[PDB]
């Protein structure tokens, strides 16, 4: 995701489809709502999303909704925040091994 | 185009600071201008250089 006008790369927690759809969410687009959370399809997975204006830093929007009965209409931006349950990185790259 | 003109969330293109005589905005891509005919060229026949 690019970040005023640079990309960059971020890892965060994806969520999948049967889970959200069990749990009794409602979708638009794109765009789904399972209740005090937000979710939103940037890719083939899902990824819980931040309303606006959080971060402030002219990120990329994710998808725009509307009233939709029970949706809040806003432009929703892509959390990049909301570090996975175990958040592991690899000791050292592929040009730098030393075990 | 400077923001706040296209107002439609469209992707930033670049943000910059005063550095002297540049305005501190997040400028982004001008959608639309599309290429009209009668331009001048780059280099005449008789002076090309490439």
């Amino acid at each position: 995701v690019n970040t005023n006008g640079v990309e960059s790369q971020h890892t965060v927690a994806a969520y999948s489809l049967e889970s959200l759809t069990e749990a009794g969410a409602e979708f638009q687009g794109n765009y789904a709502l399972q209740g005090g959370n937000s979710y939103v399809k940037v890719e083939n997975v899902w990824v819980r999303a931040e309303t606006a204006a959080t971060g402030a830093t002219g990120q990329e929007i994710a998808a725009t909704t509307t009233a939709a009965g029970t949706i809040t209409a806003d432009s929703w931006v892509v959390d990049v925040g909301n570090a996975p349950a175990a958040n592991v990185s690899a000791g050292q790259s592929v040009a730098n091994i030393n075990i």
